[PDB]
C-alpha cells in the first residue's frame, strides 16, 4: 500500500529539547497520554498509535521486531534524533522491547504497567491460552460483547459501573480484527524475559506505579527499580492522578 510509518500526533516544542514519545495500551489510542504529556509544553511530543489501534489500525505486524522496526521508521521520518519513550501497559512492553533491541537517539525509557516478561514455559503457556481465547473473541464476536466482559477483569475491579459502561462504549470504537491480530502478535506469551537485558542496560530506565497497583510495584522491585509511587492511584496512575504523574515525570525528565 506504499511506504508506511505509524500514525501519530506531533506537537513541536523548543528546538534543542528532546521529544517525548508516548505509547498507549491495548485497545487505546494516541489520546491516552495527552492529558499528562501536554504539560510538557517546552518539549516536543509524539503521541503514537500502535499497530491495530487508532490511525494505525490498518498496519499489521507479526511480532515485536515488526513493531520496533515501524517505531524506528516513524522516528526517522519525523527527524526525531533525541527522545524519551514513555509507555503504558502494552506500550510499556513495546518501549522496553524496542529499547532493548537498540534505538539511536534514545535518552531513556519510562514505563507504567509494563510487564518485563514471564519466566518459564508454564506461565507462557497459560498466558498464551488466555490471550488466544481473547483473540478468538475479538475475531468473532461483536466488539461491545467482548469489551463488556473485558472490563469485568480483576485489573478493573476498582472501577464503578458507569466507568465500565463508558469504557465499553469508548473502546467499541476499534476494529476487532486488527485488535485481535495485534493482541496475538505482541502477546506477553511470546515476549522474552527482559530482566537480563534491563539489568545490562546502557539507557536510563524509570518505573511509575499507582500506590494500589501491588502487581506492578512488585514487578518494578524485581527489576531493581525504585518505583515512583503515585498516590491515590491504581492500575492506570496517569489517568487517575495526572498531576501526580506529571510531577514524577518532571522530576525524572528535567534533572
Amino acid at each position: 500500500s506504499g511506504s508506511m510509518i505509524l500514525h501519530a500526533q506531533a506537537k513541536h516544542g523548543k528546538p534543542g529539547l528532546p521529544w517525548l514519545v508516548f505509547l498507549h495500551g491495548f485497545s487505546g489510542d494516541c489520546h491516552e497520554w495527552q492529558e499528562v504529556g501536554e504539560a510538557f509544553a517546552d518539549y516536543s511530543r509524539l503521541y503514537v498509535d500502535l499497530p491495530g489501534h487508532g490511525g494505525s489500525a490498518a498496519i499489521s505486524v507479526d511480532g515485536f521486531d515488526d513493531v520496533t522496526d515501524l517505531l524506528r521508521k516513524t522516528l526517522v521520518s519525523y527527524n526525531i534524533l533525541d527522545f524519551w519513550l514513555v509507555g503504558y501497559s502494552l506500550g510499556g512492553r513495546v518501549a522496553m522491547m524496542a529499547a532493548c533491541q537498540g534505538l539511536a537517539g534514545l535518552c531513556g525509557v519510562i514505563v507504567e504497567g509494563g510487564h518485563p516478561g514471564l519466566q518459564n514455559a508454564e506461565q507462557r503457556a497459560e498466558r498464551q491460552r488466555s490471550d488466544r481465547q481473547w483473540v478468538q473473541r475479538f475475531l468473532t464476536e461483536p466488539l461491545t460483547a467482548v469489551f463488556a466482559d473485558w472490563y469485568q477483569q480483576p485489573v478493573f475491579a476498582s472501577l464503578n459501573d458507569d466507568q465500565r459502561r463508558e469504557l465499553v462504549a469508548l473502546r467499541s470504537n476499534n476494529n476487532g480484527a486488527t485488535l485481535a491480530a495485534m493482541l496475538e502478535a505482541t502477546s506477553l506469551a511470546v515476549q522474552p524475559d527482559l530482566r537480563a537485558n534491563l539489568s545490562a542496560r546502557t539507557f536510563a530506565f524509570y518505573y511509575l506505579c499507582g500506590e494500589r497497583d501491588s502487581k506492578f510495584r512488585a514487578l518494578a522491585a524485581e527489576l531493581a527499580a525504585d518505583c515512583h509511587v503515585i498516590p491515590r492511584a491504581g492500575h492506570n496512575a496517569h489517568r487517575e492522578n495526572p498531576a501526580g504523574v506529571i510531577a514524577s515525570l518532571a522530576q525524572i525528565l528535567r534533572f
